[PDB]
């Protein structure tokens, strides 16, 4: 198998999130797309990735191929990539995977393919009280700001706005609304306010580099979902357990 993607930084952004969450993970190359699902060690959160074949400059898969890897090590590799540069991932033997960053100097790494333990997760039908599409930069700024004063990020939804604020000290508050310009769309079922771990949200902020907007879904005593649509039909979701 062989895939070529035209911007390694996009994959770096995804792998950067994974490296803060789990020691090892598996990219599953299938006929129509590349898939990944990973739970953090405590099973507090879940990242899911689907990259359709149409995103790729070249895409040659015959048998489904599972590339298991250590997330720290793949980061050691992808950290050499600073620019918009293509990445090739290939394998001609089940035990080896070749990663080629093709910039100024083509740098190739022949890594041992790992057998990583996987689990039934099945499809999750989630219901939420609120969903909204908001600015990814605004969201990143809010989480970075709130995370410097509290461990708990309060997310609250109303009919015309999303507020992100520092739990029990609400002088850190980013508003997403049409007035503020941070709110693109809002679906309202019921008023909601719940807390979520700032640590875990900080872990995945590299995902905000994937799209200008993030769709956020949550509810009272419900998990929080982040969803990023990518050019070419790529999809990435992060699901984070609620605080009670």
């Amino acid at each position: 198998m062989k895939v070529v993607y035209d911007d390694v930084r996009v994959l770096k952004d995804i792998i950067q999130a994974l490296a803060r969450l789990v020691d090892e993970a598996v990219l599953k190359f299938k006929q129509d797309s590349v898939e990944l699902v990973a739970l953090d060690r405590a099973h507090i959160s879940l990242i899911s990735v689907n990259l359709p074949r149409e995103m790729f400059k070249e895409y040659d898969v015959n048998d489904e191929f599972k590339f298991g890897f250590n997330t720290q090590y793949l980061m050691k590799i992808l950290k050499v990539a600073k620019r918009k540069e293509a990445i090739e991932i290939a394998s001609e033997s089940p035990d080896s995977v070749i990663i080629n960053i093709i910039g100024s100097t083509n740098r190739e790494f022949n890594v041992r393919n790992l057998e990583v333990s996987e689990q039934e997760i099945p499809e999750i039908n989630l219901q939420f009280d609120i969903s909204a599409t908001i600015s990814s930069d605004g969201f990143k700024s809010a989480i970075s700001e709130v995370s410097t004063v509290t461990d708990n990020v309060v997310v609250e939804g109303h009919e015309d706005r999303i507020l992100i604020k520092a739990e029990g000290e609400s002088e850190v508050e980013v508003e997403f609304s049409k007035d503020t310009g941070g709110l693109q769309d809002l679906e309202f079922s019921k008023e909601s306010k719940n807390s979520y771990s700032a640590e875990y949200l900080d872990d995945v902020l590299s995902l905000t580099k994937l799209s200008d907007y993030v769709k956020i879904s949550f509810g009272n005593q419900k998990p929080l979902q982040l969803f990023f649509n990518m050019e070419g039909g790529g999809k990435v979701t992060y699901l984070l357990a609620p605080k009670v």
